């Protein structure tokens, strides 16, 4: 039995070889606040954030990519690991784990430590954009220009692949968790009005864009949350433009990236890129209108992956079946 992981900040998906996605979940564990006791993983967590009496703790403990909060991220994985299994046994799966490229020895080890001690007989890393291209079936073992940008909820990662390998690449942790508080920080800031992160996320789901359009502008939500100003509970209508400027910088990072990685790219590989396009992939980047400002802001071709949520775990798992990939990728156990 192997399985392939994308242990997202925001969501977490378990590929295994045989059947697919079998784990589908928000990264969030809710424990008992006196005795450690796990109550649940996953979207009946997520649905207590912001939601919690002193008795009960909501917990993300993946952020930028990586461990923040080593014992609860371990729990959280040994759960997936055993729903991914369908139920706890004695059998220890191979695993795969997504990682992002700017990753450190150390949180490297912590990955691979927590990989074996939530019930993995082995661990592989894999990194992100590698494992959406594989997820994504794009040839990653030939010798053409492939540059992929994928933002997820923690990280944004820009990589050049060519023969199974990341040949340039940059990678900043500002992607989608910055997204959220960047519309948190906007309402506060203009109308003194304090909402939560999940209220939050819907505005941007809902009516996020980056690019400028009458459809855009007049798209609309609302919020609702406390006046910091005046003590009240209040509801507000927020559109399009507001969230657009308010996820400005966020998008500018995300640009700059892109730019900086082509600018050190082998002409070569640069030359490949400009005809065959940049591939634009996970949850982050389903921004209205991302694609659109990619292209007019690089002058090249940005194309959307059509499974952008679970190409990361489905490449993942499918790494196993490449050994000539596999063989180098960093593993332990």
């Amino acid at each position: 039995k192997d399985i392939g992981i994308d242990l997202g900040t925001a969501n977490t998906l378990v590929f295994l070889r045989g059947k697919g996605i079998v784990v589908n979940e928000p990264s969030v564990i809710a424990i008992d606040s006196t005795t450690g006791e796990i109550l649940k993983v996953g979207l009946e967590a997520k649905n207590m954030i912001g939601k919690t009496p002193a008795t009960i703790k909501a917990i993300r403990p993946m952020r930028d990519g990586v461990i923040a909060d080593y014992t609860v991220a371990l729990v959280m994985l040994r759960y997936f690991i055993n729903k991914a299994k369908g139920g706890m046994n004695l059998f220890k799966p191979r695993v795969v784990i997504g990682v992002p490229i700017g990753i450190t020895d150390v949180e490297r080890r912590a990955i691979l430590d927590a990989g074996l001690e939530a019930g993995a007989s082995k661990v592989f890393l894999i990194e992100e954009p590698m494992a959406a291209a594989i997820g994504s079936n794009l040839n990653v073992e030939e010798p053409s220009g492939n540059m992929v940008v994928d933002i997820g909820g923690g990280t944004t990662e820009v990589a050049v692949i060519s023969l199974g390998s990341i040949v340039t690449w940059e990678s900043i942790r500002i992607a989608g968790d910055e997204m959220d508080e960047a519309i948190v920080q906007y309402v506060r800031e203009t109308y003194r009005v304090a909402i939560g992160e999940r209220t939050a996320e819907r505005v941007k789901i809902e009516i996020g864009n980056v690019f400028p359009s009458k459809e855009n502008d007049e798209l609309e939500t609302t919020v609702s949350g406390i006046d910091l100003s005046t003590g009240l509970p209040r509801k507000l209508t927020l559109k399009g433009g507001e969230v657009r400027e308010a996820l400005r910088s966020v998008v500018v990072a995300i640009v700059e990236s892109v730019r900086t990685t082509l600018e050190k790219t082998p002409p070569e590989l640069v030359s490949d890129i400009i005809e065959r396009g940049i591939f634009l992939t996970g949850g982050g980047s389903l921004l209205r209108g991302l694609d659109t400002l990619l292209q007019k802001e690089t002058g090249i071709s940005v194309i959307r992956s059509e499974e952008p949520l679970t190409a990361v775990a489905k490449g993942a798992g499918m790494v196993l079946d490449k050994v000539n990939i596999l063989k180098k990728l960093q593993g332990a156990g």
